[PDB]
């Protein structure tokens, strides 16, 4: 039985409801979650707000002492993560044992860096005159995640906000609050004073426009689909509170000619399908060097064939699972349909039964299919063939998305003017183009978002500059001027 | 005196035929025409900036710095003509807009230092074989609106530094200074900038401003004004999802205590709460004296309010006051002194006004449900009140819904700092005025006082974003397909 | 209790089989039998960490941070020892030495926090098409020499940070401490660090300490010890060009002005002044009062040593003061009383001694020729002056050589900043001690206190090099031949 | 129209003992003028000069300095004719170096103003509560510059701009065949009006007014560009007063071809990298490594492209590619390693004739490890070129040396191009360019024997300032002894 934690005491939702959640796997029942009102979202708030000076003004090195212990209680639980976030949330092992990792090294990211964050000793064009730049706390910090990495982004945002001394809201996925929960556990047995970490689990139009709209939040960070972060950023707008926006993104990934065939296949396949394509960095376009192109094909096609779709819960080398729900299939059997109808040829794939998704792949597309306009959250990929760099380029900034890009090639002058022209927040020479570490500024431009989040970077979301001075000389006035 | 739009390059009507007919608020005299813009307007100064700005952000920095340091030495052969429509047009005495005007080279000339040094990091990568760095990037054209007490230095602030890193500018100035942005359009003019990378459309916030607000190739607003006019741009701004900066004004606090100089103390608090007519954004707006003093301060304070010269600000030099901007202001201090009287405050001295001129009204016997210690008043009246020990100090203090900047005045180290530290605004300053400011150090507020910081590098973080760029030099082997 | 070199992930004898006894400060007891080792050991132990040098460079900076973590924990299982060690070796009291353990821990702790963090920057072109970027990058196999009076703290300082950013590290601990050395290089070894990463040679300076400083492998020394010693090694230093750190102590004013409370400042400088028999490099070792507070001062800081408790440090917990580290030192704090005393100097308590335990000496009525004002007094000798304003305060506080820190005590802003200011010297601290020291700040001296800063990142400055590095994704015509 | 002398505290003078020598022209060896021979009471006279103006100088604001060293452009843009024309004549730069060298040094000044302001410190967090805990910026005092002959007016303004940007003072002794460059900058400092005492001139003999320089009490730091025997000694002499230095010592740079590189064009750059200023460049590529696949076109067309240089006195046009060497001593040992090279078997392709103080490139292949040439520096236009069989061998030769400075890889092979750029120990690398690559504000310097620190921009800053913590404490705490109480 799944609770709220709020002002460091686990409890019911004032409201009293509940909910009943099932696998994406089996449809098998998981566990009765809370669904909160606004007086459960209200209530975690004002903990934290209270919460909130002596959280601050305590010395960076004790708040940092709290994340160690944190980093101690999940090193103790990875074994709770890895099963929730497979049976919740339909990873299979290898993704959520990346996952848990990743989580340790984020919460360890954010104990080293606690202590580290600077302000700024400045000249002064006034004589006798110091002047510094402190850097301080914004305040309650909404704290609003995805489904698809629940742990880790969480992790992410909370860790890091927490150690540069705001305090925090959490209001995890809809479809993922067995895993906020187990977060909320850690931090407990982490024994962090009562209000600076809250969980309220509930709907995103109660719980969450709450969280966006009250006085007493500060900053929201906020990962979900672009429609959400917008109306969020305009709500936001009211109390003038700063926001963070993952919006996710179609990442394109360009093959040049050059490459390694072979090798460019597997990591597409790798980047393209990991967790059945469900990751914001995935790379959702496939463009491809006319010269390698067939070649390319062939193999990309042959690795997916070879990806093993069955119950995560089997054993360690299941490749994927089931997407997340219902609504996911509808949606990808859209994206398949829309494809074929539009003329495009379907080079393997589109099976479905009940959650699960087999990857569709698709060549023979124009700019006009939903697959090359939309963000595809999941496994349908399209590989789209470009005559040079120009047009690799062209086609890879040709969508509404910032988020990230990768390009496969040899050539420095090639692999840095495509890095340089292609429009993004992150991009990666030779790699995957989900790359993520927890020190690095992660985020979008364009519909993807604005805001950087891990290390300093997400200290920088959460903290605002003061600039401070002591003036050390008397000085004489402008008015009056009779003086 | 004929007065245009710059879009483009180009000296140009508004599509419009628009014109309007402003009038100094010294006198009322007419000053001159200016356009009144329309949409038409707006996007062709936006589309004339996206289009200049691949060219624009491509070049090396310290070409960019060029045209700024061109800039700056036509800025100073124009300081004359600025200092008299400041004086003129915005009603601001000769001591205001000769500093206004020495502050506005400061700042270009920093832009200009400041653009080749905007740095990004080279990253310890997790990973063996992986180069891991980040890069800054500027956003794109930016939307510049900017309030009318400080128009030059405030829209050259932001257009400046804006420019230095790549970006694009859109400006619309404020509404009753269009002459100011049509002077810098002039300099940019004579500086030689590509055709389309500064933009000045004078128009109606409504419309012209909106425009620069809603649309689609807009990256960033900053933004320094009334804080309802910050929230509904922040709203219309979450649209395309552009980010801002804002500068909202705030009600600031200056915190007196026993030990200063009362005399000092007194002169000091003239000067913050009242200079430019208390219309400085950072203006002292709220006096806290601590009873010890408060009595001597007070009839200091009084003493040398007293002794401000009210005139034409054109007359000469030594003017200490001149009128508020228009009408409406003096509509409005009548609202808080009317208020101020009928909530019992002691009106010490001032509240005369005629035309668009306004004595400096000073009040005691306040409480918090005042409307001037509630709002931010930005004009000539103010509040003093009378604490008991620091902790009312710094709780009165606290007791608005601004951040903005903050001060405090004491010899003693520990009272100084822990007010310092207590006082909830983005800047503040010991010992000095409430609305110092300097070319490179990061301006803003918290609470309603607006987000973001500008000048120098903090104004280069907001309009430029950070890109993550990393090599890998290992090929290896992935988890998927597992039959490998 | 026998005693080893570490060398390549093996403990060893030195070659050539001698040994030395260590014997206690306290009671001259036996302690250990500790190596005395040739140029063969330390270029043994050089030649390893050369060996080690690419290896434990080139992994992620991760992988060394996981090193160092190990390394806390194990620490931490070695809290005791340490503990023990210190006190039986070291001649620290229980408070000194827990004291000493807690930082080391927080230093360890330090320098894997900020492993991975260490940030290269991505700089701006003047060059059309070229990215610019600069990587750090480690120095190379770096010899580290440290002092007596707080072996286990400094040592771990130097090494951890070193270890951190990927050099390897010789390490010759001083020679009255062996066996803290030894222990570090048992925690070292538990932590699995990597064969010839991490080094211990044991032996006399001018053998062990000389091959370190000369030899052609060691890219950097980073020494605390005496200024003579400092120079020796500078010098030596510059026939390989390797870069050095060094603290050599100072002779650190402690300056008290009239509006403190007299009796807080008294305990201070107490604390400050014989904390560790004053044997502290950053000890309060020149007290300067102001006339105003001089004879209450005197009066109470004479009181408060007065209640000092010297005695056996192995006693129990509460023991004040412990003895020096060996007889030399009490006979040189003796020619620093009698030098006192025959220059006319009033001697306020102590100037006994007994075996190596040396009662803490006060002087006052003193002029710049003492010795106990001109050189470093590594012990509880401690003068006393008075001043007349802030200006000879000032003027007697930089009146000296040595340049590591300072303090000032009062309330006024001003005079605080202005002293802080004015004073000569590479730390200063404001209404606290003159020893005030933490892990991740820039603990360093100049004139005579030395070169570089130590602790966090500013020991990675000391460590690493900057490295430029550009891509070209231009061609370019050049200006020869110019017939082309 | 006007005497050579020293500027010490504001004044224009004549050395204390009155001496003077006759500098010459490299190129003709016609009279250029006569300078001082300073002596120690001269470099006293200026350190004193120097330490007595620096409070006043270090005091003021940032940004006042800042219109100083701007002010100073201001007069260089007006003095740069000038400049070219002493470079050209007493240093034997040809017009398209100097002009090169003129306009490096407008952008050196210029940054070192733009930066003056932005030097910034930090703001830490305590581990202690009621801490504020700072770290400060403070110059460290009067610091000694010592200049090369090669690029003596960029190298002394990168040193001179930039150590007086952030308060420190200086006292400028130039290489001893350059003075009159170091005279000239002296005038456009006057001009400038900087402070009397800020900036001083003292021309005379290393050994005596160098000296005096390195070793005195009152001075804070000495930066230093030259050789690697006299850069040691600096260091040595340096260390009694416990003063910091950067030693910018020299080096052989790799300049690595690769097989998938444009030949020709390897060729062109390698041409204009290896033989610039006729090898007299710090960072120039002095060991051309190029791999056995594209070697031989390399080496054709590499000596078609060096027999079209035009050697001639640089006066005549701006289209002369090199002019002579600084002195007979140059050319003496250039002597040295062409005769080495040869009796040790190496193959030479071209050049080695000399007449005067004009030195024909010498171009060799077919040489080991040990020739003078692969084994020392070889500040002048003699040559190596030596074939790899692969990447490995290559970046094995390129740092056999005990030289760190700078290297430089051509290749479009970003994996290649990147393995290169790490392997090579060097403080600098640049990728598909020539190695002497500098600009204004980045970290200039080597490792190894090529000397210690950065220079330019905020690296100068580092070199000449020292970091202070600074601490408040906001609470009264209890000390553990006496235990007692």
């Amino acid at each position: 039985k799944v609770a709220n934690y709020i002002n460091g005491e686990f409890k019911e939702p004032s409201t009293g409801a509940f909910q009943v959640k099932t696998s994406p796997v089996d449809g098998s029942k998981i566990a009765e979650v809370p669904r909160s009102g606004r007086e459960d979202a209200r209530e975690a708030i004002d903990s934290a707000f209270e919460a909130l000076k002596a959280w601050a003004n305590i010395p960076a090195i004790r708040r940092a002492e709290y994340l160690y212990k944190m980093l101690e209680v999940f090193r103790q639980m990875k074994e709770d993560f890895m099963k929730i976030l497979t049976v919740e949330g339909g990873g299979t092992y290898r993704k959520v044992w990346g996952e848990v990792v990743f989580t340790e090294r984020l919460i360890q990211n954010a104990a080293e860096l606690a202590r580290h964050y600077q302000g700024r000793v400045l000249q002064s064009d006034s004589e006798s005159t110091i002047s510094v730049v402190f850097k301080r706390s914004k305040g309650v910090v909404g704290v609003i995640t995805p489904w698809n990495y629940p742990l880790s982004i969480s992790m992410k945002k909370i860790a890091h906000t927490l150690a540069v001394g705001n305090t925090v809201v959490y209001k995890p996925a809809s479809d993922t609050p067995v895993t906020g929960w187990l977060i909320a556990q850690m931090v407990a047995k982490a024994g962090l004073p009562k209000g600076v970490f809250n969980l309220v689990i509930g709907p995103g139009p109660v719980v969450g426009e709450e969280i966006v709209t009250h006085k007493r939040v500060a900053h929201v960070t906020f990962t979900g689909e672009s429609s959400t972060g917008r109306e969020i950023a305009a709500k936001a707008a009211g109390t003038l509170k700063t926001v963070t926006l993952e919006l996710g993104g179609s990442d394109p990934l360009i093959i040049l000619d050059d490459v390694d065939v072979d090798y460019a296949a597997r990591l597409a396949v790798f980047a393209s399908l990991f967790h059945q394509g469900q990751i914001c960095t995935s790379a959702k376009r496939i463009i491809v060097h006319k010269a390698v192109a067939d070649k390319f094909i062939e193999r990309y096609v042959h690795y997916v064939k070879m990806l093993r779709i069955d119950d995560p819960r089997k054993d360690e080398k299941v490749d994927l699972g089931p997407l997340i729900n219902e609504r996911q299939v509808a949606l990808m059997k859209e994206f398949v349909d829309d494809a074929v109808s539009r003329g495009g040829r379907l080079l393997i794939g589109g099976r479905s039964w009940g959650n699960f998704f087999e990857p569709a792949i698709f060549v023979d597309v124009d700019r006009n299919f939903r697959i090359m306009r939309e963000e595809v959250f999941g496994p349908v990929r399209p590989i789209v063939v470009v005559e040079n760099d120009d047009q690799a380029v062209e086609v890879a900034n040709d969508t509404d998305y910032g988020l990230s890009g990768a390009v496969l090639t040899n050539n420095v002058n090639r692999a840095f003017r495509i890095a340089e022209a292609v429009e993004s927040g992150m991009f990666h020479i030779n790699d995957v183009t989900f790359l993520e570490e927890s020190h690095v500024p992660f985020g979008g431009i364009k519909a993807s978002g604005v805001g950087r989040e891990g290390g300093e970077w997400s200290f920088h979301e959460t903290t605002y500059d003061r600039w401070v001075t002591v003036t050390l000389r008397t000085r004489r006035f402008p008015i009056p001027s009779a003086l």
